[PDB]
């Protein structure tokens, strides 16, 4: 279904990746493998995050988001359409001063959710949950160079923000009208 | 159902022999609470004898029993047959003690609670209370058994099978009846 | 699956006793209704021992109960055995004051209204979303009244779900005496 | 379910014939165990006639009427129509000895306990030796039952093992075969 | 009363559909009723079945030749298979056809067979054999054939007319009314 | 393939409900258009019944975003999010053929669940779209917010001239002479 | 599905001797990782390869014939877990060559005994039984070796679910390194 | 999708490495013994490396596998990679004799047929065609391990696991190779 | 289900009539013959009432009414009301001569057999054909004999679905009179 | 799924190799009947070598590979391995007399026709029609067998399995083979 000459072959010859869609590991480890081989390709120059995602599994973007901070090149991030959950995380996490959002970009956040057991088996997947709830509000805390009591207040429930709305928040630098902005 | 001259179980209800059978429900359980404060309603002293084979099931329904069990009249007298695990082992040591029986071959299993959410408040909120159960399980079930608390919790971490005379052992029954004579 | 000796529940609602057992929905409701309109029938000055082991369920089914019960004339008593979650709490901390009862393992659990995400044009989801929020506050205050707590309490304590023993049911105004036996009650 | 001021089950729990039909379950089980104890308190004096076609099934409710039959006061005959096998074949071989009967086309099949349906490593350790308990004391029973030599009920139960009403009473599952009330 | 229970009171039982264990075993226990009743008069037992069972079966056969009474047998419809078997066992000289009514012999079958090891396979096979073998004996007593031709005539569905049925020996006479007999 | 030949010519489909991967794929053929010349016209033929609000958005966003005018032309119908993009296209360079229909509405959602306070925070959002697409589509238009309020509070179809009469194309086109 | 870059990408960074197991361990998934680790040793026996896992774990015999087929090839097989490594993808994890085994700073490990989510005769399920807890002793032994550590220590530590911290499992024994970015030699 | 260079399992064929993976099918089986003709048509003499990890499966499928490796011209060698139970024991014990090896953690199970309907006279058939898999299958295994038919009897009534050094016990397989040094 | 006025059906059979309605299986078709027994019981000189209203069914269920209305001594009048198809037909026809009747707007419809789902050798499917073909054969003997007709017409006449008004059947021989009210008799 | 050297079966087709694998279809059979058409235009005089292993099928469409077999020029050699069973074992028997193998732990089985309604004249059609193909077949394998009609009659009336040595002897194939020195 996706055209030749395919499209994001072609574009991924000028260092735009793309996440589309739920965060899978296998649709993380796509983008892993993209970003390897763009840094290969030229460890210099910056690569362009595309997000347009409402999330998914949170290892599988964590392996996004430590492949981003590990590889030497800058990752720049836009969100298009709308990054939610994990993918405004990665959103966030994109090189501070090149995190970018168009002006009808849609952005939410919010804590860890599950879709048992033993008790004991009960209590130390919760406890696991927990810990990842903490971890994430610390490092989207860093990231929006904001107060770790402010994210978890402003997670407890589906938080949803426009693109000025995340501009202030500090999940974003700038929104990009067009090539001008 | 076979009738006589009222059906099997109204007629056993009459001799004051209460069943449980199957997995415990609100539904099944309830039964049972009515059935204990009929007799209680028809003869507040008499004891009353509960015959238990159950899997388990709800532990909130599993409690309407117990806490019926301990608030009417009259002795709850407790038998195993075919087999008491779970909360199904909980009520047959919940009987007045003393009176908790098991025949020869019956078995007895206990363990921790166990079931089958979305955010982690919310999963935090449960498995809090889920573990609130597990040590008011365990309090509850050391002092039917005579034993201490940290016994019921190494003998419950996973399925824990006993034989009528192990049940004895354990202090989760009084006495094994082969037959009226013993 | 149900023992006659008139079966079992008969003979239990000639004591005045009703019970509410499992989910609560329009026929279950409903037939407590009609048990309580009976009883009022049978004897408008005579207690009613109302037993509740529920998780809940329709509000709207519920509130057919707790009209009822306010509506006739006879006191409802209420008996949380088991459990009393959600609407199952509310219609156990709406029996007559000075009679609201648990046995001693029973669990309480309140909560603010939860729906099985609508559908449809934003204009209906903005209606029924300001319904569902009417329906939220009407029970806190009415919540807030049965326990005699300020509003905010109620407020604050349904915004997750809120288990408690009976104990803690007790001493936040849901019930008023815990008995274990017929020795237990008291004042 | 024809109709004789009965039906037709409980016109012949007058004449204190009780059934057991297809599987064994729980339920199936306990009502035949209610049959027991009904008879016994209409009269303890009086043989009770416990006719059994069935396939088999749970081990625990099996061990209920087993338990029952051996703890009440009347003798509990037992007789074979169609087929008793597995639990069964159990009950069949547990009536009053002397008084365990099987039609002449009856067939007989033991074998040891099998199971139809997880875990962890040590939950799969504890059930499996659970399991092994029963094999173990059925074939204990069993040989009781059948005055034979435990290590023959281990090499007989191995596989399924049908036998014919006249091999049945060879083996010392039931006493005699009937052929008519002559 | 219903009509069943109305007509046991004339000693008619019914076998309607497929032998199961509890429709077999209440015929078992209509068949006891009626010897406790009167263990002197005959018993009518009206058979319109595809058959089923082995096992069912043979708990309604031994019952009948248990039982003091004779036990008269009558096809309506059809009696095929254990159907077919148990209306040849009826009490000789008093097993009956209606003018329509079709018999249908054949060799045991087994819905959805073969299901384990060889060894277990081996097991029910032998099983199956003999029940074939005993079934084939028992039946050319009934019909006074000798064992070799209910082998032969049962190999494959071998279905008779009610005057085909009472030359092969499985029936005593067709009675279109009262005045047949 | 047929479309990879058709986007040599810069023509870009929009066909069928718009998803996250239809909606994509139709940004990264604009993007992709761009990249090969930034100066000329994007031909972006629409053909759509709607579908999401944030898989749209990335298209109208990319449409705004890029150097190249995006002509939008409908073909068959627009409707919801397919009406949304086709007005967005470069004014005075937005099309429909003559048969074609527009329809215009307010969000809809299918399905979920979940407490109150969190039913508050999602029908908040929706309203905020519902806003915002209201407040877009009469910039796109050239009409009022309320005019938009009102006639998308249900279903509005609209033939190809209602469509020009409202403000949402430019033009018919018959063939290339209109 | 997957990108152009002549080959599509996961054949390209296979030139860079890159391996992935993503995902859950199968037959297949497991046998295509001990293709590419053969391919690899064929193409150059003298160079590392990197191992890249990211996978919840899967059969214990499929995970085997990766562990046996790392062990057995001249290259030094370099371990990271990216995302997760979980139960047989944490065995993999720690089997790396020792020295070369990393995980990103977010990654995480799990750890715990083996698990069947039995039938037939008594006789069937107790030959199961003791072929699971000889898997169960075995992994415990192996991942002691591994982990340079007491074996009554993995014992207690798999007897449920045991999440670990990249950090955690550095501790452990389980990795050597975690790496936050280029600043590799 | 399976990384190119040729496909990843093409390569490893000009290197005479063939797979079996997961249960033996008609179409599985066949797949091998089209690779076992094309490389004894490459080359008649040189040694074929059967690596096989399988649970099993039909048991003709297998034997046009097993006929294949005895027909061709050169040797085939099995490696137990994983597991090889059932038909898959069968296979790899029927590599050439001295060369038949199991990775260190490699595990075999072996134990008689199984099978996953109709008149007596038809499950007759059949169960005595079974029995005859069996008998033949019990035969060919005792000589591929150099043991007595009876030992071979007993030891598949029920599952039997075997670790890799069990197997070489048995007389299943050979040698354990931990590395290429092993040998 | 059914109004106990004591159900309205137990009290038509106080009546002496007999109702087949819908499918004729082997359950429906026995709960026929068992009012038929008890009506004979009863009274074994009075007239039965079989009222019929159905599409057809089973055709050994049929033959088990069939003969038992030939059977009993009862003369068994039968009624069409709303349709006798297939086997309901049948046993329309072959109710007591000069006492088979229809209503005035009631449908009739005969047909030859036909078989649902055959399955198996193929000398198993002759076998089955070849008793098909006789069951054909004798219900359209039967047919011929109650309609006072040729075997060779029923076999043209039921070679493909013929509907025919209660005038149709009248005169082709399956009921003796049409009743409007009784003043039709 | 194939792998190349060509894919696989490609490569064996350009040595005259094709393989009829699991049941016999319409589609399967076609694609074996293209390439036997095929083999013909590339060579007309050398023998195909037509390796079967199959459990049966469709009839019709195992008569299409059947007939096209007989048509061509070539020689059609036939080769069982795993197994031969039903129209797998016709087809097997159908190679060119002389040429017609099987490895050593081959099966072979025969049987007369199954079927997995509509009218009694609809029934007595169908019936009559595969009374018809079960005469056709046990004809047409009797003189594949060198065999009396009467055998084959006999022989197929239930499920018949027989070992490669069986087979050899009942005249369904020549030759066992057991390696490449196995050929007379
Ligand atoms: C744990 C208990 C679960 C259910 C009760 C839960 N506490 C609160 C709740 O569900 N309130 C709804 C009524 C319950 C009936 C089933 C949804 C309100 C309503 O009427 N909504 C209609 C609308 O506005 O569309
Ligand atoms: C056309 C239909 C007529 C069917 C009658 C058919 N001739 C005979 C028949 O049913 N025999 C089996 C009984 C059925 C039980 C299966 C659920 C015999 C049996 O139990 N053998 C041992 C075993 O099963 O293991
Ligand atoms: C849609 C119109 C329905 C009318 C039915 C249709 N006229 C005829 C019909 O039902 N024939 C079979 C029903 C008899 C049931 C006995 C088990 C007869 C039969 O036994 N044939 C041989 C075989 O079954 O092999
Ligand atoms: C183990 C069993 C497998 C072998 C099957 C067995 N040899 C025979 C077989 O398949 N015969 C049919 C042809 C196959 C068609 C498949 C769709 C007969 C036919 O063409 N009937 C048409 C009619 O008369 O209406």
């Amino acid at each position: 279904l996706v055209p030749t000459v395919d499209i994001y072959s072609r574009l991924l010859k000028e260092r735009i990746v793309f996440l589309v869609g739920p965060v899978t590991d296998e649709s993380a480890n796509l983008v892993v493998a993209q970003l390897l081989f763009l840094e290969s390709e030229n460890p210099d120059k910056d690569i362009f995050f595309y997000i347009n995602s409402p999330g998914g599994s949170v290892t599988a973007g964590m392996s996004i988001y430590d492949t981003m901070n590990f590889i030497k090149p800058d990752v720049s991030t836009l969100c298009l359409g709308q990054a939610a959950s994990m993918g405004a995380f990665l959103l966030s996490a994109g090189e501070k001063g090149k995190r970018f959002a168009l002006p009808n970009s849609r952005i939410m956040i919010h804590q860890p959710l599950i879709s048992g057991g033993q008790a004991s088996d009960i209590e130390i997947h919760a406890r696991e949950l927990l810990k990842i709830k903490e971890k994430l509000n610390r490092l989207m805390a860093k990231h929006c160079d904001r107060d770790l009591a402010d994210l978890e207040r402003d997670t407890d429930r589906d938080n949803f923000m426009s693109a000025e709305e995340a501009k202030e928040y500090g999940l974003i630098d700038q929104i990009l009208e067009n090539r001008a902005s």
